[PDB]
């Protein structure tokens, strides 16, 4: 089954850099744990944003362009991306914006990290009608020395 995992700032703004405010160590650990030993699907910008395949995971890159790295699997369509995962309990879609939009209608689970920050970005996480989604887990954390902003993990399940 298909899950989306994403770090969202206020107004559901999403970005991707090794900088503020999506480089919080605790959001990274959450991300690792929830994607470990699962196939990950991602856009090209997100693939560059990591510069390296994620270990112990099958990495699948959805892009209209041909591939430039043989350590990972390149595909051109949503259904090709899904098939490339094989028979597995959970597929993890890890961004970016356009990829979320494409997989949301087929997703049955959302892993969201709400960061209590504001950053300027045109790229947003797709609007999920809260009538079709049920929150089933929440975990708020205060800012500390390692994590500059407060943050809250949430898991939602499609209703
Ligand atoms: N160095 C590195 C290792 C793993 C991932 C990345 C970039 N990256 C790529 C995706 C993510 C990411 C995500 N999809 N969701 C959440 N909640 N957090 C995330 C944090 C980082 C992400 C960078």
């Amino acid at each position: 089954m298909i899950s989306l995992i994403a770090a969202l700032a206020v107004d559901r703004v999403i970005g991707m850099e090794n900088a503020m405010p999506w480089n919080l160590p605790a959001d990274l650990a959450w991300f690792k744990r929830n994607t470990l030993n699962k196939p990950v699907i991602m856009g090209r910008h997100t693939w560059e944003s990591i510069g390296r395949p994620l270990p112990g995971r099958k990495n699948i890159i959805l892009s209209s362009q041909p591939g430039t790295d043989d350590r990972v699997t390149w595909v051109k369509s949503v259904d090709e991306a899904i098939a490339a995962c094989g028979d597995v309990p959970e597929i993890m879609v890890i961004g970016g914006g356009r990829v979320y939009e494409q997989f949301l209608p087929k997703a049955q689970k959302l892993y969201l990290t709400h960061i209590d920050a504001e950053v300027e970005g045109d790229t947003h996480f797709p609007d999920y009608e809260p009538d079709d989604w049920e929150s089933v887990f929440s975990e708020f954390h205060d800012a500390d020395a390692q994590n500059s902003h407060s943050y809250c993990f949430e898991i939602l399940e499609r209703r």
